[PDB]
């Protein structure tokens, strides 16, 4: 485990990263929160913190749909995250978790918003899978995804993920990494904790913003990529289940997910059951760009120490 | 505040009740609870906990689909509510929450369900609310109420509340106690901290238990009190909501709430805009029974004391 964790302007030991059980954070997993990458260059010896700003203005978006009320500016949160890097003198991959959370209730109604706010930063080392490289199996969900005026998957907090632990339970129990779960016009949304994309005709192609998905900054990355790069604008499309089966390739991305190949959708191979060339040269761009070799692309990383 | 808390099997001080902040109860929310109610007799001078039974009975079938183990049998946890009650020695009127939550994670894979568990009992001293006699005001929600097959509000966890927090929210925000949700079948499902029910044609109506609501204790219990004591069977069917603007009466129940008359919806008088004679013999019952004056009910207290 690491030494320590950050809450409210402070490093403090790991063993007390704690919040109180009747806090709106702690009971109704009211915490806003931000998954954030950094990634190790050996040759360098530096640490680079992944499009964190990206991370950091949605958060902040974010908040305003809950009325919650940032403890602190960003700015001293971004000053948060290096203060625990620094602090944990990680030397390899890390993960990390940015959080506004709900306090204690300022108010007799439990189901109203509180005043009192407070902000933590987490991070654990973690290194590559190597499912990275092999590709993985998926399922189609029994379970659906849940809805933009119903419960927002475009809002990144705690609560929301009860439609994710359930599609990926049933997903392990069944054998499989992960699974795609339809919404509620019956179209592709995405994974428990990753967006899909797939390519059909020669285009990389994934569901709009609107199909119940979360808005990835790992999503808005491949897109950038994928023009800049491959020349091959991202088509924003409802997809169907029945495509998968027909696709040249599919695979996942998100901050933790990094990418994903899916070789296998229900044990039907997709395409030829082998991962894709546009994956792996996507693959092989996000690499790059997240450890600080291609040159064109610095602006996007934040170097520690 | 209270003096104690209870978790794990003993009583603790409320100073110190506790989560890490990476539990899968305080970052998701993945606490599955009980709210319960103890009604202080003061001729009599005694402590009752009203059904505690049927509360534990939902909680451990809750556990079930959730993949959760108790962290002890419910007996033992029908022992900590008494001896939570007891060490802050209450003489009044109590809310309760009693949760098993899960605890850190044992898996690569954090969505998926660990094996660590606890348990907790909190309580509180309350009183009555004046608005149980005066009657609330509702308005419909714009939001829809969470689907059964994607996030099912039959389960109630702590992260199954943001559907109910931003319902809330929007209702007091623009001027009313609470708000009426429509499923996605456009019918009536609850509000988002209470059953629903209302009076047409001299019967009792409530929707069914697949409106997307939670089967309530209370609602069950008003259900049983309408058929012995008034002969009058509560019949279960969707109803829509223009019907609550010509209904009879219309009122909320839950542990928390008790039973709320709602006497304005969108500021349409509901009736003739008094809290109604059926709410009233109902109120008197729910009353009676809850403070241990029918002996005829007696079976469903459990005396602390
Ligand atoms: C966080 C998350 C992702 C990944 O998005 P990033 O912004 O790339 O980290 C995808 N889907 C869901 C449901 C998520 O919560
Ligand atoms: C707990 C709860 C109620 C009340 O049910 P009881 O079993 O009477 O306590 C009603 N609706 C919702 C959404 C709830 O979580």
């Amino acid at each position: 485990p690491p030494r320590y964790g950050w809450m409210n302007g402070q490093c403090i030991p790991w063993d007390q990263c704690s919040l109180h059980v009747s806090t709106q954070a702690a009971f109704f997993g009211a915490s806003l929160f931000e998954g954030v990458r950094a990634y190790w260059n050996a040759e360098r010896e530096q640490l680079y913190v992944f499009r964190l700003d990206e991370h950091l203005r949605r958060l902040e978006q974010s908040a305003k749909m809950l009325r919650m009320k940032l403890s602190m500016p960003i700015a001293d949160i971004r000053q948060g995250v290096l203060e625990l890097l620094r602090a944990n003198e990680f030397r390899s991959d890390v993960h990390l978790y940015v959080a506004s959370y709900f306090g204690i209730n300022h108010d007799p109604d439990p189901l109203f918003p509180t005043d009192d706010t407070g902000v933590y930063v987490t991070g654990t080392a973690v290194s590559r899978l190597p499912l990275v490289h092999t590709g993985i199996s998926a399922c189609m969900s029994s379970w659906r995804r849940i809805s933009d005026d119903s419960v927002p998957p475009r809002i990144k907090i705690g609560a929301n993920y009860q439609n994710s632990r359930l599609a990926q339970t049933e997903a392990r129990v069944n054998g499989y990494h992960t699974s795609v779960l339809l919404n509620s016009r019956g179209k592709v949304s995405e994974t428990p904790g990753a967006c899909l994309l797939m390519v059909r005709d020669g285009r990389v192609i994934s569901p709009p913003v609107t199909a119940d998905i979360l808005e990835s900054v790992t999503r808005k990355t491949l897109m950038s990529l994928s023009e800049a790069e491959l020349d091959s604008p991202v088509i924003e499309r409802d997809m169907d289940r029945t495509e998968l089966y027909i696709a040249e390739e599919v695979f996942l991305c998100g901050t933790i997910a990094e990418i994903l190949p899916v070789t296998t959708i229900d044990r039907i191979q997709v395409g030829d059951g082998e991962v894709g060339p546009v994956t792996r040269r996507l693959q092989e761009l996000y690499f790059g760009v997240t450890s600080g070799q291609l040159e064109a692309y610095k602006s996007w990383l934040l170097p520690v120490y």
